[PDB]
């Protein structure tokens, strides 16, 4: 590889790929490094659930997720095992064992927080929900002019939506989807609006949805190539980026220090522009390892010279979950238009409807599907077709219900008792709360303990803030209980519950954006440029300084697009040599 | 896609790749089809645990295994859920729900049996244990001549071991490995021999082992290419192979019918030679779907015209498992050569040994690793280095202990309480029993129920035979209990247990080999040619007609080599034109 | 059940099991304090936990 | 069939039952506190040998019931505690509290 590029990007997630798409397409010589490896097939960084096998065995996909989520900070284990044989060796203390972090207070953790080190990052497994933030959740891009701010965000979001292939039409003809959507529309008539969850996905067939990923944004193929003979891009997997080298004046980055994990070689890579898109945790780690912020346990009797807000004001959403089993009323309603003659399994069994009849509660397309299912499978007790797609329903965040909602199905590990319930009956409920940014909520890095890549060990100091965040979180639980009851009762084993803190993986504000470093307690400006530094940019959810309930990736992507606009105005591509 | 090849191979697992390696190398124009897709990175069909991330987070790999093991036959679920809300819909029967197979007697199943549909098949996730069979477990290749039979096996197994890169040296300087190996060697001195498990793997560094796979055997890259300009090979993923067409005479296969899963189109592909290497279950399924054997519930009153032994005499191994926590005596013995002065953590702490001392129990390389760990990590209570590789110990099958043994570590999901025990103390015990072939033990296929690819649904009728099989299985359990106690007591949560039937994934005899179709109740001859058919060969564990405890893949590969020798002597490659 | 109902544990060490799925509105201590009749004198690793 | 095998434990001075001077129990009496490990040596070896013996002997009658696999029970669950106020001939020589008449 060259030592010299126009642009170096750390991380090949969807945010890294947004930079790569914009900057490769504008004629810059780009190198992208990822600590992880290529493993999504021939489409590099593509979504792992787009195999025929996973489209046919959806729930096995939960194993793929779990197998690439590595816990950020695990406290020292203090569980007593006192049924060992007297001959087995035992320590007399709960010593530092099994990669546990002794810095971590088990009672101020984000235990569910995890990271993914693969090409394409978490976009190789994500759920693909890409709602816009409303003003209340949304960082400001233009101060003191709400229309100009709105217009800029619409522009940026529309482009981000095009990059991700966001749509709200991919489940429109699902019986289960419409059964739920219609019931909730009616129950909340004049109070709340429901729609399809906006999803980064393209339907290919009645039983195949091609979910979007990093690969959708940028195909990650080295360039030049036949499709792009004038473009310049190299991806380097299995390279750990360890630090950016600051000049003495703290005005410029001078190089990127990398460790090739295959060869073991270390290099200094040189570029005009350095972009860190390693995720909310690992962007922060890289910066602290580079001398930004402060290494070790926070010391307010000793704040840092550089980026003193780095790794403070961290936010993570509250998440509540249950599953429901569809009501008898709703199930019976699916076949409301049918005239049912005979008894099932006999020659005299008839299931019929009058197309177009004005007393019909359902459209013809619905009734035809139900009729055909009922006539072709007379042993089956349910009127819902076997291949009917899942529900994908939301009522988006509003001031009177300040949480995002997903009323849907994703990959799930059902227990053997739960497998006793026909999957057509089951609906997942996920409500997401917004968390107030507070200075005392921190991600910091040990000056003694290291992680598996020999980098300073991440440590959380986090609690959900008292006041509005907590009140809202409990209100949100209640809301899920109230709403879900309109659809069916809870599925035993998936009763209403808060998820382990950080399991939701929507961490924000670790390297947060604002107008003024001091006044807005922030690390990057609205171009995502690190304050003081001409040529260092951060991308990702870590830039988001607001309290948000909606899924953050689309918003992070929108910010990266704006960042790229600045970069294009301020840095000249090298002549193609 | 051409319409004609010299050879068509169904399946890209290690056995398919053995035929590809042999026959592509011999100059044949070869096509290979797999129902699954490329998803191991740039090295097509390679081992998924060869990522730096999985070498650093080894236990997360159980998720990869689970994510690609799809259950063969799941009986109807009869578990009662009686805590639904009264409003939730419920059927009044345990109806056919959630992909269950209503043909399947839950009491005569191999419930742990599963299949993997990905390029490279199960060799993308396997444990890589490749022992040879001794005579007692081994099918005959030469009748009435023991020394000729021995010579032929040695030749074949030696070539197979080169293809897989089998070795017994990759763990030779592990402390844990030698600690266990030495203790068991001493305990069974004069009674049994211990060695390293033969493993298809190449050590690349102290902390990285490159596990073998189908990619090791054959790299699966289309040819001709720069490295093999005169070879011809094409791989076609996402193609469901559905049947081989028999001529009227049942003497020749005339084409392979395929279903392209991406386009949805069906085609007939022509070849001179047709090789089925789709695994023990799916080879049998493709054959039954093609008019061999009998569709539906087996019926002695109406025996099949072709291959009446197909899907009878099936074998699966008994498997017993536990984990142990290393004894205090063994742990203390690790540092038996050290002189320890002072108090850990302080100035004067000193751990020293005398290199070459005739009174040393351990070699200098061992003592040096122990000394450095103890001096560099004075807070750690154990003498075993943090990066010390796992044990990989076996006493191979013998008449006096007719089971295979693995005393080792592989990827495992530890509970929170088990996570309390330092990983360096833990050893896995897996003992594998041999199962007598019995006519009444069957894999058959429904004439009404279909699987996820619309093929006849596999159904088991299996019990571990009475007599020797069952007595040995219980003796094997006791043997594990006795031998394991020499190393340490059982780990709570991983107490000695029989595993679910077929979880072991060593199914054989489904399309079994023998000399005479009728006399030996078999389906293929010793060249793996289907009786009566000039040009149809089967490869895999399904060929193995014996009762074996050792892991069968190396043996199945050895049979495939011998098959390829036949093909090379009886079929002429097309001119490279 | 009769047996279990009249066996009262002799010495229960302080419980250090993390419950982190409480609602944010629920009261939580910042430490594993002496709770529910536990014995802060008891080393959990040198106990007869089953003694009753 | 249930299998229960009971090991013997060497009396060791370091294995103690003591009482808190600060914590009290539900009857306001000094709180009992254990300081106990199974002694190294014979006690531990025999305990593990006992485990194996149970595994070998039980196999003659049948295989293990799933959910009741061979296991050590939590220390003291057996409820056969002894030696807390132990007998001997001579208080000092036999390290004891009562004589053979059970007299303090
Ligand atoms: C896991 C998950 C995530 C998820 C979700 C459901 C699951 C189970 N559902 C989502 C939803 O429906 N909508 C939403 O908006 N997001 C959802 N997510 C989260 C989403 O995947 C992430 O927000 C998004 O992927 C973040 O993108 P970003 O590009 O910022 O970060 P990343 O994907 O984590 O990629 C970071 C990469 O950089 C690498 N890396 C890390 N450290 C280094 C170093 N030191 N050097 C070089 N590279 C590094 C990684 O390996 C990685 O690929
Ligand atoms: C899963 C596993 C396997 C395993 C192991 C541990 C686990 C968790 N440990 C083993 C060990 O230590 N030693 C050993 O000998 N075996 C071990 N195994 C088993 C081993 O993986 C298998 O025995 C081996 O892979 C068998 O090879 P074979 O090439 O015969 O079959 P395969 O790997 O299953 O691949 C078959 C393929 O064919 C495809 N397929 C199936 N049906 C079709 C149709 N209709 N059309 C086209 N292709 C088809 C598959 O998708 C597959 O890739």
């Amino acid at each position: 590889m060259d030592i010299k590029y126009d642009v170096v990007i750390v991380g090949s997630g969807p945010i890294g790929c947004t930079y790569a798409r914009e900057l490769v397409g504008a004629g810059y010589k780009v190198a992208m490094f990822d600590i992880g490896e290529i493993d999504s097939g021939l489409k590099i960084g593509a979504h792992k659930k787009n195999t025929v096998e996973y489209q046919k065995n959806i729930d096995k996909f939960v194993n793929v997720i779990q197998g690439q989520l590595m816990s950020v900070s695990v406290p020292v284990n203090t569980l007593v095992v006192d049924t060992l044989s007297p001959t087995s060796w035992q320590a007399s203390t709960f010593f530092v064992r099994n990669g546990s972090n002794p810095e971590q207070d088990p009672l101020r953790n984000l235990s569910g927080q995890a990271v993914t080190r693969v090409v394409g990052g978490m976009s190789t497994h994500w759920t693909c929900a890409t709602p816009r933030f409303d003003r209340e959740q949304r960082p400001l891009l233009v101060k003191d002019d709400a229309d100009a701010d709105d217009a800029e965000w619409d522009r940026l979001y529309t482009k981000a939506e095009s990059y991700f292939q966001t749509g709200t039409d991919q489940f429109k003809e699902s019986i289960r989807h419409n059964l739920v959507l219609n019931k909730l529309t009616e129950e909340y008539k004049g109070q709340r609006d429901f729609q399809q969850i906006p999803l980064a996905a393209t339907r290919r067939s009645p039983t195949f949805v091609e979910w979007s990923s990093a690969n959708t944004v940028f195909d990650l193929q080295n360039r030049p190539n036949t499709d792009a003979p004038e473009e310049r891009f190299n991806l380097f997997p299995a390279v750990a980026c360890e630090r950016v080298v600051r000049n003495a004046l703290n005005s410029e980055i001078e190089s990127l220090h990398i460790h090739d994990l295959i060869s073991g070689d270390r290099f200094e890579i040189k570029a005009d522009v350095y972009v860190l898109t390693a995720g909310a945790v690992h962007n922060t780690q890289l910066l602290v390892n580079s001398g930004f912020g402060q290494l070790g346990r926070p010391n307010p009797a000793n704040p840092p010279e550089l980026l003193p807000s780095l790794g403070s004001y961290i936010t993570e959403q509250s998440l509540v979950f249950c599953q429901t089993v569809m009501s008898t009323e709703l199930i019976d309603s699916v076949k409301s238009d049918m005239t049912i003659r005979g008894t099932p399994g006999e020659l005299t069994y008839s299931v019929t409807y009058t197309p177009g009849a004005s007393t019909n509660k359902h459209p013809d397309w619905w009734n035809e599907k139900v009729k055909n299912h009922m006539m072709q499978h007379q042993e089956d007790p349910l009127p819902i077709p076997f291949e009917d797609p899942e529900p994908q329903v939301t009522t988006l965040f509003q001031p009177s219900h300040p949480w995002h909602t997903q009323i849907h199905r994703d990959a799930f590990s059902y227990g053997a008792v739960q497998q006793s319930i026909d999957s057509r009956l089951i609906v997942d409920w996920r409500f997401f709360g917004r968390t107030e940014p507070k200075e005392e909520n921190k991600l910091w890095f040990s000056d003694k303990i290291t992680d598996a890549y020999n980098m300073p060990q991440p440590t959380f100091d986090f609690r959900f803030p008292a006041g509005r965040t907590s009140k809202e979180a409990e209100d949100m639980m209640t809301d899920m209980c109230v709403m879900s009851a309109k659809i069916g009762g809870f599925l035993p084993g998936s009763l209403p519950q808060f998820m382990e803190p950080g399991l939701v993986l929507n961490l924000g504000g670790t390297h947060r954006m604002g107008f003024d470093e001091k006044e807005d307690n922030c690390c990057v400006n609205t171009d995502s440029r690190v304050f003081g530094f001409k040529n260092l940019f951060l991308g990702g959810c870590g830039n988001i300084p607001t309290a948000y309930g909606a899924n953050p990736t689309l918003t992070a992507m929108s910010l990266a697009i704006k960042s790229c606009e600045y970069i294009k105005q301020n840095f000249t591509p090298s002549p193609f040599t």
